């Protein structure tokens, strides 16, 4: 009843990457039962952004994932209401990203309140120098701790010109009421950016993700 | 040719936990082009351990993985020369146990040589209360790095009367000849303790392993 | 020339902890030859703050330090125009706090521009429990790295009741112009909050810094 | 009455770097109420080593340090049973090493059990690369929990042509009878080799240390 098959998207990011500012507005279209979404996104503030953008990718809601029926689903319980997440997330070269998201509903529209900040990215490693394609395909691991849901996962982004770059995913999902708390679960990701202009100031990008246990 | 349908394994470890010794023999059948494998282990020293057994179980070979024709398999490309491989294993509350694994042929006789050492696991966790139940099954993303293969992997312990307690792999394989290095993939896995005595001086173990991209 | 022996501190503060966004400001003076300051803060949003205290002081400026002759003092090099820097804060129980301090010289006066963000605090964890009663003396230790400063500490916080809570500082110290570089040195820290009210919404903080080889 | 002024040191080490195995050898003196020692250690397995000898040095006793009275001595207090301790060795570039040593005293002499384990140290790193020249001065942060003593430390090696890296030390201290336990407390640290052949096969090491609160 709360959760439509069709839903709309509108989300603000504001944050700052090695010390420097930048805000990002999207607006967007998801299959929360299909388990896919897109968005097109604009940056607003701090552009072109002088760092690669792929690092923001993820933090443009688990809502849009598809969940078997054998398989609790946390997020689509938490509405009207909502939910909020947590994450840090450790690259290899000891950057350092952290990231919020507010996520409320307005009639069928979902609406983001995002806060993005990272630090201590080498002037000379690929997040600075722009060197990243994309990232792998991804499996989260969900788990329950101290009545609310954590999602861990390995990440990595490709290089241009051969190998990969690493990164840890932590993050912690917090329904605003009582919901029921899943079994041990997994969710298959696949986020792309489709499109984009020359310096990312406008980006087409698409997520497919689906849970299994 | 040189991997055959079925083929057998024999191996030692030995190692310290918390800087106690111990030590651990088995023996076992394997299935490399099915995924799967079985052993049965008998500890040798250091007995009754005072740790729990399941941070030992996946150090006791990734040529029990099923590899589908369209993704290059390192591990069984290293034989009859073999590989090694070292790890890391990072668990929530500072545990650290490091490991390492040599593996030769000998006929259809896989041969490994394995070394295992863990620090500082408090005395009230659940590492040495004992009080863990079983590895969840788990996605294992594989990657190249400098000319070898990393494979890094996101574990989690669930434990007695809830919960869960989580680990954070991180291998690197090395094969001792000249072979093909895969693009990116992951290998899923489920390791289980089918049966054991009371303190775990026996234990009969399997694994289930199959890659995919 | 433009380092007096006594000098004014103004400072904002905008941040978020689990997600609960709040502001600070601050006015203060410090003696930057000896190495002492001294500042009154002020919680202007999200008040009561519902977390330690503790972790934000010591974001709340290394030319408040006592350089010796023999060591190059990098901070007060980059003056008139002054530096920024960045700082990753890694708690044992996996709360991960960023933070960035931006620093201006308007006359006698420095001018702040601090932005705080910090995820994944347990929820009886002791920053989230408030249950820390001040951070213990540290030794920093500086050094360079791609043409900046670095600066790394060990960092424990005293619990009430006892106990340590432990802390990994990592700074990036970037001046606004060409500077000097200084070789390996130290600098011994001591914060205090030497008085504050029932919930910290008034706050005068003490700081204490010597540089030394 | 067990500790003298004038004691002797013999020691075995058996471990591994990445998978190869070796074995030193030690025999020294030190005077632990001056927190002065010295060691000569021999290679006896797996030589050349194919790794920098810095990162085995600080494992080659807390016995050797000066502690004034206003501080319990945890090391001193322990004899004639002795302690054993715990330490993982954390580096920025991912190689982690974990280390045990059993301390007894046989008369005037103290005979040290070592094991050493390192993995996943880069080919290209300095470790293997043999590219360190000397770990900095460093102190020590001493701490008890859960009835033991913790000692943790920030240390860094100086590179061969410039620029350092890092590693985090975690020691878990345990006295083999029951003894007073000291409050939060500083140990400053200087170790260095003096003397050396090429390939390291023999070293002469020396440690200074000092507690301080």
């Amino acid at each position: 009843s709360v959760i439509k098959p069709d839903m709309k998207i509108k989300l603000r990011m504001e944050g700052a990457v090695n010390g420097h500012p930048f805000a990002i507005e999207g607006v967007g279209l998801g299959k929360p039962f299909e388990g896919k979404q897109s968005m097109d996104l604009k940056v607003k503030e701090g552009g072109p952004l002088p760092f690669a953008y792929d690092i923001l990718t993820t933090v443009f809601n688990r809502v849009f994932a598809k969940y078997p029926e054998n398989i609790v689903d946390y997020f689509k319980q938490s509405f009207p209401e909502g939910y909020s997440w947590e994450r840090s997330m450790n690259y290899e070269d000891g950057g350092i990203c952290n990231a919020t998201n507010d996520i409320t509903l307005d009639g069928d529209c979902y609406i983001y309140e995002i806060r993005f900040d990272g630090v201590n990215f080498p002037a000379n490693g690929p997040v600075m120098q722009k060197r990243t394609v994309k990232w792998e395909p991804s499996t989260e691991k969900l788990y329950v701790r101290d009545g609310v849901l954590k999602g861990d996962v390995n990440m990595a982004l490709s290089l241009e010109g051969g190998g990969h770059y690493r990164c840890d995913f932590k993050t912690t999902y917090k329904a605003k009421k009582v919901v029921q708390l899943p079994d041990y679960h997994f969710v298959d990701h696949h986020i792309e950016i489709k499109s984009h202009d020359k310096d990312y100031s406008n980006v087409n990008l698409h997520e497919h993700a689906e849970a299994h246990s």
